[PDB]
């Protein structure tokens, strides 16, 4: 037989997830806030079965169906439904929008650490690759004399997660205004993935960059701060002409969304504000708890607080002491679920050694157990 | 600014539906059934509200629900739920499989007017494609001396629809043997896109060859057959090391299906002999109909009769006595959609010059108002 599958290694972020994940766990490594069920979201969004009942199961269109691109539209795109598209999650945005966007050889700068899927595209399309290190971005700001070196005229994209998973570092309005001039000035695409911009701890939530309605390209998400991983929504803001050009490789990947999926996105996008809010709120008692025991553990683990989002990268000292290897920080956070049923995930999957990324957006409940578990882990290790 | 979004051609098919696609007209031109409410799948499928409300929104699994895909390996892999991956739509078991089966340089065989998508992707992956050719299969059977001279030692897969898109040709059980006994002497995995296979006219419904449990992949889907195109949920069957070998794409692309569309489709798939059974007797009816409509027309029209699927390809005489060029049947298609709003695909969709793709899936009620539509235009142009 010639059967001979091609191999890749897979991210190490969703293959630790696939080992690892389970029942019986106190789960405190997300970046998203933790999932409702179908009934809350009925009732939080107004969904009658009658309106579900009513839809019937035929094919959507290729940009996304009108009513959820409208609902998008209106809160991240200044109202221009044509500058969205909606998408199987924001994977599928950036899949899609990025192999139209990227070309063999153009200078692209990508954010130190930055979600395995926008540091692949340019690689995997040929991209001359500039990194945008991650101590340039401080007090909400990319430090102005890193941003003249790195975009540049001829800069073709600059690509980046703000607020940041892992690490929840984020800009001020003032940051991604200077950002903003400089990619402008240079002619660059800003590439803006903005799938925990809704939950913003220092600054005020950063305005979409997309509803400018310039060359800017957008991500957004329904699974990190919504509470729907589950239901498989993201979309880009973008010029209309890039998202048009995405039709072939949508035409030979997943057609379209489903109306029914589509209907329950809409409702969700209107009622936004109350499944954030209620979502923020719970994250933000977590993530007080946790400072707190940062501050008790101060000989043990160091960190940045989050500026945005619900996840927030601890650094272990131990690792940073007898310094790497990276496979270090993987034994440690199987160790810990192993010996306290508690996880993490392991910082080799967002570059970073000797980190960890711990979830804060789970429920109240569980939270502290997970930090019970890491807290006697790191005892019995000291 | 530096946006200069890559354009490629969009496939015939879909950029036709975008177009022209629309209210108020007459639509016999699907290859699939016409769609149920979701109402209707309530019903037929037993599904209490409670059930859907029951759903947490969380992430599923790379490889698909347990539950879904339990109930498509019960219907098409016998009862092997490790061999089956479910995807969105069978658009995306396509792209996952085949992007890591092909190799570049394999010689590939692939059916003439194949499916946009399954003709794409060999071509795309810089295979050696040889063409199997249409006339080459009748009465059930790839003539056994044309399967003789395209698959041979070395020949790394053979990729075909049956039922066939548009034509509806497909094998008689007999024919399939003789297929899956020559790919595997020469040790080439069957590539086998089973769309349409639970509605056959002439012989048998085929066993789904992914159920033998050797070096074949299937595709199947919701979309066609079971009246559920919106659902967006399809499947590969195959050996469970190409099925992994597609977590690295997916973790790039979409990740994961939403848990409450997996129960609807794990529910559809139990039901599958009801939802398709009434759906297929529509269609026999249209077809009895449309049969006759095709004697009544000889002069002008002529046809191979559908022996499988729900769609047919109709060849006009008045375009092979002119004969060509392609774009003649595009035209032929629009003044037919302008002046009596009646919707065919046309021919150059599918490498068929001459003709244009009628569907008889849909609701017998609009069926005869499109026939009348082309009655009238065909004698109007006589
Ligand atoms: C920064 C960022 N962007 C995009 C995504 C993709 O998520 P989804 O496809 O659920 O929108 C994720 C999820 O891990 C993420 O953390
Ligand atoms: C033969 C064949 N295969 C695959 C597909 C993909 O459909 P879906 O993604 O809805 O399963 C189609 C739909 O046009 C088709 O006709």
């Amino acid at each position: 037989s010639s059967l001979r599958p091609r191999r890749e290694d897979p991210p190490v972020l969703e293959e630790w997830y696939r080992r690892h994940l389970g029942p019986d766990i106190h789960d405190i490594s997300s970046s998203g806030v933790h999932p409702y069920s179908f009934a809350e979201i009925r009732d939080v969004c107004r969904i009658p079965a009658a309106d579900l009942d009513a839809v019937v199961m035929d094919d959507s269109v290729s940009q996304g169906g009108e009513g959820v691109r409208r609902a998008i539209a209106d809160r991240y795109a200044g109202g221009d439904a044509d500058r969205v598209l909606v998408t199987h999650g924001s994977s599928e945005a950036i899949a899609l929008t990025l192999n139209a966007l990227l070309h063999r050889g153009d200078r692209v700068v990508v954010q130190e650490g930055i979600y395995h899927s926008l540091g692949h595209y340019p690689r995997a399309a040929g991209c001359d690759v500039a990194v945008l290190p991650g101590r340039a971005v401080r007090d909400g700001e990319i430090d102005p004399d890193v941003l003249a070196g790195l975009v540049t005229p001829g800069t073709a994209a600059v690509i980046v997660n703000f607020p940041h998973n892992p690490t929840g570092v984020t800009l001020s309005p003032q940051g991604l205004r200077a950002l903003k001039e400089r990619t402008a000035a240079t002619g660059a695409v800003l590439v803006w993935d903005a799938a925990t911009a809704e939950i913003a701890h220092r600054w005020e939530v950063l305005a979409d960059p997309g509803a400018d309605g310039g060359d800017t390209v957008s991500y957004g998400t329904l699974s990190k701060t919504f509470g729907l991983p589950g239901l498989r929504v993201g979309w880009a803001v973008a010029p209309k002409e890039l998202l048009t050009a995405t039709f072939p490789l949508r035409d030979r990947t997943t057609l379209f969304l489903s109306p029914l999926v589509e209907l329950v996105a809409e409702r969700a996008v209107r009622h936004a504000d109350e499944l954030i809010g209620a979502r923020a709120a719970e994250a933000r008692h977590n993530l007080a708890h946790l400072t707190g025991w940062m501050a008790a553990h101060e000989e043990l683990v160091r960190w940045t607080p989050p500026e945005g989002g619900v996840c927030a990268l601890p650094v272990f000292r131990e690792l940073e002491r007898a310094a790497a290897g990276p496979q270090e920080v993987e034994r440690f956070c199987l160790e810990l679920l192993e010996r306290h049923r508690t996880l993490l995930v392991p910082g080799t999957a967002f570059g970073a050694p000797h980190g960890a990324r711990l979830g804060f957006g789970g429920p109240q409940e569980d939270f502290r157990a997970g930090l019970d578990g890491l807290s006697r882990f790191l005892r019995e290790r000291a």
